[PDB]
């Protein structure tokens, strides 16, 4: 987004820097993440519309930025369940509540997008997950035979189609702000991957 904003209230948790629900894991310990309550999770009624985002967070004792891990689910609008290390740098960890303003930012990244495809997948059906993006992905399709084919975005932060075909994939992928790019990934096998994997992309949101 370049601007956006949001109010509710914020509380914290140990959670979310593994077995996350959108599988973005491995989360180093030492990074500042959030779960988000799922009214503005599934933004625009794109499933995970916000997974994989990052939010600049603004309590009574400052502002801090977060990344997006996980689903809270018992979450209001506006609602967040922060990181410690997130938390006490905006508020008081005496407080289990505090009020907050949010909003989505660009994430402090470098590079391109990296892909991940999960297990399972293959040319009958693949879930592909985007990581590494500065704003948040709301759509990816991919190419069959001259047409563009839509790919369901899913609670677990991966893009799913079926039938997709053989051969590499021609991707475009468009960001909250309706910007698009487009990449190509490598062939789907014509069984089910063993292993998920990732695979570096090569293109990026525009600043
Ligand atoms: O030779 C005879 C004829 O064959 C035809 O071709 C057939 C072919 O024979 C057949 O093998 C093939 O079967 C494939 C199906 O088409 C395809 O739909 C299926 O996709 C499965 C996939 O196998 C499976 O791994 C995947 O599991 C997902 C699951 O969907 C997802 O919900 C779950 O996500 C959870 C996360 O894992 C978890 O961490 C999180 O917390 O929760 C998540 C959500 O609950 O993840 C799992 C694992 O990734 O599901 C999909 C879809 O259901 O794969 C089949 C095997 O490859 O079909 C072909 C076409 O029908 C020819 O057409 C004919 O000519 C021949 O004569």
């Amino acid at each position: 987004a370049y601007d956006d904003l949001h109010e509710g209230y914020a509380t914290y948790t140990g959670s979310g820097y593994s077995g996350g629900a959108f599988l973005l894991d491995p989360i180093p310990s030492d990074m500042e993440i959030t779960a988000i309550n799922p009214a503005d999770l599934n933004y625009g009624g794109v499933k995970a519309a916000l997974a994989g985002s990052y939010l600049e967070v603004e309590g009574p004792k400052g502002k801090t930025t977060v990344y997006v891990t996980d689903l809270y689910p018992e979450g209001a609008r506006g609602a967040l369940d922060l990181s410690p290390n997130a938390f006490r740098k905006i508020g008081n960890m005496k407080d289990g509540k505090i009020n907050i303003k949010w909003r989505v930012v660009k994430a402090p990244i470098t590079g391109n997008f990296t892909y991940r495809i999960k297990e399972g997948s293959s040319r009958w059906w693949a879930a592909i997950q985007v990581r590494n993006h500065k704003y948040p992905v709301m759509k990816m399709e991919y190419e069959k035979d001259g047409k563009w084919i839509n790919m369901e975005k899913m609670d677990y932060n991966h893009f799913v189609s079926t039938n997709l075909g053989t051969g590499s994939l021609k991707v475009r992928m468009t960001d909250i702000r309706g910007k698009v790019v487009k990449d190509t990934i490598p062939k789907l096998p014509e069984s089910g991957t063993s292993k998920a994997y990732t695979v570096p992309g090569h293109v990026q949101f525009p600043e």
